């Protein structure tokens, strides 16, 4: 039968729906045939190991807007066919054991936005070869470890805006060959490594606005062969010698770019680097 507080139906997909009830625990007895489980908007604070193990055909699991504080490392064991997992809006989660998503080889969408996440642990996204959308915005991330996304060969959207990231290291984005949109705005980025985007050959959208960049190496932009939309506004660009390479790259860029306002020298304050003549910049 259907557990209390839940409503169950069989078509078009077997669904067990128990959202917005104020539940503290995962209902016991969720139909093993469930393809979709909706538990969002409750007051669940812990997801025990094998909480959904019997539901081998589960493809959609919503646990967003709960009060998750801890997810057992084996919470999603048995869910090899899982395609969409929404854990967003659990602001006190703070950390996810790095083995939590291992084995989710069919996962296409993973929502971890607004989870107070402080770090991306070793192997957190290992083996998620089918992942296409990864939402990590509005968390508490401050660093991007090397190769964190290297197995995400099919990822097309990576949202990291609204965190406190201060640097983009050389190997942060290795392996993201299918990436189409990379959102890094509203962070504290002060430095981008010259080879930070080496593998992003299909990237079409790059947002870096609202950060702390005073300069950006053109070598980082050089391999972005498909780039079409670039936002660099709202950074304290210094328009002296150091802006000459970026100025030349902006002249060559055939896509769409935002204004690139100079913060210094006063003479050029407020002026868009794109609209200046190289004659306007101090020489090196
Ligand atoms: C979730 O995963 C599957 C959903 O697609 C589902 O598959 C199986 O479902 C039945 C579980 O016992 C199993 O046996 C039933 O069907 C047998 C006859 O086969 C029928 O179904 C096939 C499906 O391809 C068709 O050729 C045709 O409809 C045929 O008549 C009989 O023994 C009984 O009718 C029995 O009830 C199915 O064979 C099997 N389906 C498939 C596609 O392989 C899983 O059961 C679900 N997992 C769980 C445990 O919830
Ligand atoms: C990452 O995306 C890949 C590209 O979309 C995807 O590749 C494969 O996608 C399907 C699913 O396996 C394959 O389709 C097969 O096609 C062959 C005919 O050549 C037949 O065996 C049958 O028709 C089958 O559907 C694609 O061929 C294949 N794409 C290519 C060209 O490599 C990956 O599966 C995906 N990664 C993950 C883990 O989901």
């Amino acid at each position: 039968p259907c557990p209390g507080a839940c409503v169950c139906y069989n078509e078009p997909k077997v669904t067990t729906s128990c959202p917005q009830q104020g539940l503290q625990a995962v209902p016991v007895g969720i139909p093993a045939a469930s393809q979709r489980i909706f538990l969002h908007g409750n007051r669940i604070s812990h997801v025990p190991a094998a909480s959904f193990r019997a539901c081998r055909n589960l493809t959609i699991l919503w646990l967003h807007s709960n009060v998750l504080a801890r997810i057992d490392a084996a919470a999603f064991t048995g869910l090899a066919l899982l395609e969409q997992l929404d854990l967003s809006d659990n602001a006190q989660l703070r950390s996810v054991d790095p083995a939590t998503f291992h084995g989710l080889g069919r996962l296409h969408t993973l929502h971890l936005d607004r989870c107070g996440l402080q770090e991306l642990g070793p192997g957190l996204f290992r083996g998620l070869a089918a992942l296409q959308y990864l939402y990590l915005q509005d968390n508490a991330l401050q660093a991007l470890p090397d190769d964190t996304f290297r197995d995400l060969g099919n990822l097309t959207h990576l949202f990291l805006h609204g965190n406190r990231i201060s640097s983009v290291p050389e190997r942060a984005f290795r392996g993201l060959h299918s990436l189409d949109r990379l959102l890094l705005h509203q962070n504290r980025v002060a430095h981008v490594h010259p080879h930070a985007f080496r593998d992003l050959g299909r990237l079409m959208t790059l947002y870096l606005f609202a950060n702390n960049l005073s300069a950006l190496p053109t070598e980082a932009l050089a391999p972005l062969r498909a780039l079409q939309y670039l936002r660099l506004n709202d950074n304290p660009w210094v328009c002296d010698c150091r802006a000459r390479p970026l100025w030349a790259w902006l002249q060559k860029f055939r896509g769409s770019s935002s204004e690139v306002p100079c913060s210094l020298p006063q003479r050029l304050a407020g002026r868009d680097l794109k609209r200046l003549a190289a004659n306007d910049l101090q020489g090196c």
